[PDB]
């Protein structure tokens, strides 16, 4: 959890009138040739509120992160109330994009960023360079680490099936029909590695091939 004392120090650093009780945080990640996926996490009272997590997708072949932050802010806050504080996993450009989008829709909320490579809190067009051990720095890192975990989970299931397929592409003489059977049945390397020779054989109709699957696993 986010510590109370550090939240108070954050509030002070940002000259916030209100305690940052609800904080929403945005990661922007792009799938080339496909879309940008914005992942939105929620902290209330210092802990994740996972029921309230959301994603936003912006269909475009090439990234445009500032426009993506703008679109997310307008889409989200035209439907949802603002939080006490908005965190963006980026620097001056991302924070400014969010501020400008909020202005566009006539809304006020503090926005804070963490520069991706710099020990730098970003707030109101300025980089605040804190010492590395600073409790507010550690706090924003915890937030960033959660927006990152959530962002990575996108298409986890897809990736697991892909990872399993890649490993099965290594078993000699399996073929595409039996490969798909194994993927649809097991879903992941975790699940197939838990399976008996006999289960694997039953999925594909061959103990001989199942032994080669076990070999490759």
């Amino acid at each position: 959890g986010l510590r109370k004392e550090a939240l108070e120090e954050l509030m002070k650093l940002l000259n916030m009138k209100d305690f940052p009780y609800r904080i929403e945080g945005i990661d922007i990640s792009h799938l080339q040739g496909k879309y940008t996926v914005a992942s939105l996490v929620v902290f209330e009272d210092g802990f994740p509120k996972k029921g309230d997590y959301r994603r936003y997708k912006i269909e475009q072949d090439h990234p445009d992160d500032y426009e993506s932050i703008r679109t997310v802010v307008k889409r989200r806050y035209s439907k949802h109330p603002l939080p006490n504080l908005l965190f963006v996993d980026g620097g001056i450009g991302q924070v400014n994009a969010a501020i400008e989008a909020l202005k566009e829709i006539g809304k006020d909320c503090p926005v804070v960023g963490l520069a991706k490579k710099e020990e730098t809190v970003v707030f109101e067009n300025r980089e605040i360079h804190l010492p590395h051990d600073h409790p507010v720095l550690r706090l924003l890192v915890q937030i960033r680490d959660e927006t990152h975990r959530f962002a990575v989970s996108y298409h986890r299931k897809r990736r697991e099936k892909e990872s399993l397929r890649s490993v099965l592409d290594n078993v000699p003489g399996i073929g595409p029909i039996r490969k798909k059977k194994l993927i649809e049945h097991f879903g992941s390397l975790e699940n197939i590695r838990s399976a008996s020779l006999e289960e694997i054989a039953r999925v594909i109709g061959s103990t001989e091939i199942a032994r080669r699957v076990l070999d490759i696993l």
